[PDB]
């Protein structure tokens, strides 16, 4: 009756990015795993911090299906989820199974190279505004969260908070994300 | 020319509090060091993310002085940082050549473990309250982020990006903190 999170690391990755959903989901009772894209080696982050994961993508993929699929952003970091087969079969999977779908700051633009969750409305951070909205193929919002179906995206590091506590809403509903957050003293 | 900041990495901290201080100043610039505090090896920290430091305390210690010496939180982290001999002397010395100190959430207490800073106000979590004001050594306040003489306090993880942007401003000034503050899409 435990919900699980699948967070894909992959160097360049925002560490703060990474960090703080999987601090906040593990606070809400999630069972997160966190996926080294290219092994279970440690992950040089995009300010160089390097975090060990958990799990390699390979060996998290057998161990689905998740309640949530994370992608971090960071801009090479995101080039390098949106380059990543692996990762395009396990975003097409969590799609038809209906599973949720989150991303925030560039890692959007995974989205949008594996042809995923067309028509939904997304944000990204407003630098990578343009390659998010290349053929027009979603429609584009300024909200520091924004969710569509099972599409739930967010702007960048300073929204990353409330990127994971929409997170838990999702999984664990409101009165479980009222409950992590008030000792996180957040401002609002 | 460059500003150096000490992060001293103990088993227990809050993740969220050392990377999110960690990456802002290295947006600013700075040269910043995770030092473990029991060695080189790789820090379990409390939601079981695990980060490989830059280098041991040890090694850290000599090749001082830092501008700024940074405590994370944690309650289980805190308590190893005011368990530790190294880190009182490491904290003493920046105290006498009047170096800069920055503890967040549960760190502060350790400032008073080492006898830091007397007189000083101070503000901490709210759950740690009690522990920092034991002997009425300090003067107790409840803004999000606290700075008296050298000795800069913040409450929690929701008040990280504060607390980061504080020290910045500290070492950088107002105008470099103002910088790296816009991309990272902050509410205030």
């Amino acid at each position: 009756a435990s919900k699980r999170a699948l967070v894909i690391l992959a160097k360049g990755a925002e560490e703060m990015e990474t960090v703080i959903p999987v601090d906040v989901m593990r606070r809400a009772g999630i069972k997160v795993t966190v996926a080294g894209l290219a092994g279970k080696d440690p992950v040089q982050c995009s300010r160089d911090v390097v975090i060990c994961p958990d799990a390699s993508l390979e060996d998290a993929k057998k161990e689905g299906p998740y309640d949530v699929v994370v992608l971090p952003g960071g801009n090479l970091g995101a080039q390098n989820l949106s380059e990543s087969a692996a990762v395009k079969e396990i975003l097409k999977e969590q799609e038809n199974r209906k599973g949720l779908i989150a991303a925030i700051c560039a890692g959007p633009t995974a989205l949008l190279a594996h042809e995923i969750g067309f028509g939904s409305k997304v944000t990204t951070h407003p630098l990578a505004k343009d390659k998010m909205m290349n053929g027009g193929h979603y429609t584009y919002s300024e909200n520091r969260v924004e969710k569509d179906g099972l599409i739930l995206t967010s702007r960048g590091p300073g929204t990353s908070f409330e990127f994971a506590l929409a997170i838990v809403e999702a999984l664990n509903g409101k009165e479980v994300a009222a409950q992590v957050k008030a000792p996180l003293v957040l401002k609002d």
